[PDB]
């Protein structure tokens, strides 16, 4: 935990979104295939409604690129205030931001609805309404006060709780945790590193909790949902980097029932 | 009558083109704004998108006349012709276009155009692969005079005869009349083999544009002129149609009305 008191951003967005990792050229890769799990579930139609909570948002947005077009009032979150900065750096098109527009044009791409990459960072920047400090490990992440609208329609989290929990029975507890955010018959798409041990950001060193695919759906059953999808993407050598030593990514479709 | 004194007229003129001012006019915002669906931009990348994606209009060669500074009126057909030819009258447009080969950052940003391309043809494609196979398969930029009866001279570079034709707001443009328009068209209708296509795109009922200091003349035409010239040259007309310009795209950089877009064949 106190290691994320390191945790550089830049250095984050670095070794996880830009090339090798970041090129979404080719369709194979770890981003082009994130984006597409996101859209196809939202293009079904089925997870609908008015508020919408990331989870540990980090200083990363491209979760929110399918998702900004079915949810008037989103709220961003993450534990630590330099990546709450970074991302307002980019919502409010700040001197420095970190640049998403390759993401855009590609969820654009995937979604076909032949709309421009502008629009679309357009309608996520606006529609974005704050950005809160969380804790996962608190039975009431966001707090007591939040100016979240409780309970949410909807959840996202990306790399969080594998990444901020020691162990096996600590991810369980920080998942039971936030589904309490989360309306009944609400949804929840959570994305994921397999069987990984650990990632760097700049001078931090994360730990992490090696998952597997079951043990994901193991861990969304007991903590009340239903298991609407559940597909695995095996990481290829050339995006093997030393940064971390990810096997695999993992994309859940839950629903609190 | 005699052609020379009109022909004169307009090489003169356009020795005042400026390539930067024209893309500004035409290839920048408000003109070069790809969100909204209802403009210009998407209207003609949407026309020649659709057209490739018949899968009637193929081969190994393509020849874009009177390419100017200009890439846009490529990015759809560069997947369905391995050897292109760009063309230009003036020198500056062909240095403009060699920035651009060179991926030079002095160079035109044609990437909202690639990127809106790669959107419409609905394949998943990144623009920087589309970018990438443009570049690759444009073989030679050639000095051009559609005036000419060999508009690229005699022996010339290209392989000819091409398989298909391109060619967008150029013959109207330095027509001074239907009747130069027409054999403008004659002319490069020499270098398509029959049964080869042509795309042609042009501004409608347009007098006049504006390139920098240059103030330039056009023989504003018809849909009706159009059909009848492509026929006068022998070809069967298999798409036409028109773009209306908005209000708010009439920005007085020319008194364009409208836009049109042709699928010719040759008859062969
Ligand atoms: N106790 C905690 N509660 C919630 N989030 C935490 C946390 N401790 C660390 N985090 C955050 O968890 C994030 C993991 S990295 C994930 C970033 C982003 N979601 C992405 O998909 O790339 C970090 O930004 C980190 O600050
Ligand atoms: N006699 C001639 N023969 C062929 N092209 C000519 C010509 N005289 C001028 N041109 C060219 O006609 C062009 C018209 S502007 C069109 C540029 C580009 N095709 C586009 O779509 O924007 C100029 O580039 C100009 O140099
Ligand atoms: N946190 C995190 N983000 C990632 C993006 C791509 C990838 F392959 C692994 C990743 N881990
Ligand atoms: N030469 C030229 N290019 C154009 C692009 C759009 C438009 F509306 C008019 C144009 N004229």
């Amino acid at each position: 935990a106190s290691a994320y008191q390191r945790f550089e951003p830049r250095a984050y967005l670095r070794n996880n979104y830009a090339p090798p990792r970041g090129d979404l050229c080719n369709p194979n890769g770890v981003g082009p295939w994130k984006l597409r799990c996101l859209a196809q579930t939202f293009a079904t139609g089925e997870v609908s409604g008015r508020t919408l909570i990331d989870i540990g948002s980090g200083p990363t947005v491209y979760q929110l690129l399918s998702a900004c077009s079915h949810f008037e009032d989103i709220t961003m979150t993450d534990f630590l205030e330099v990546n709450r900065q970074e991302l307002g750096r980019w919502l409010q098109e700040e001197p420095g931001a970190f640049n998403w527009s390759m993401y855009s044009q590609h969820a654009c791409l995937i979604e076909g609805k032949g709309e421009c990459w502008q629009d679309k960072e357009r309608q996520l920047r606006a529609r974005v309404k704050r950005v809160l400090p969380i804790d996962v490990h608190q039975p009431q992440p966001l707090g007591a006060g939040s100016p979240a609208p409780l309970p949410a329609d909807a959840l996202v989290s990306a790399f969080c709780l594998e990444a901020v929990s020691p162990d096996l029975a600590s991810f369980q507890r920080a998942l039971d945790h936030i589904t309490t955010l989360l309306r009944p018959g609400g949804h929840l798409l959570l994305i994921g590193a397999l069987e990984e041990s650990w990632y760097l950001a700049g001078e931090a060193r994360l730990t992490v909790v090696p998952v597997s695919e079951e043990e994901v759906r193991e861990a969304l059953v007991r903590s009340g949902y239903k298991v609407r999808d559940l597909r695995t993407y095996i990481m290829p050598a050339h995006l093997q980097t030393g940064v971390d030593d990810v096997k695999g990514v993992f994309f859940a479709w839950a629903q609190k029932v």
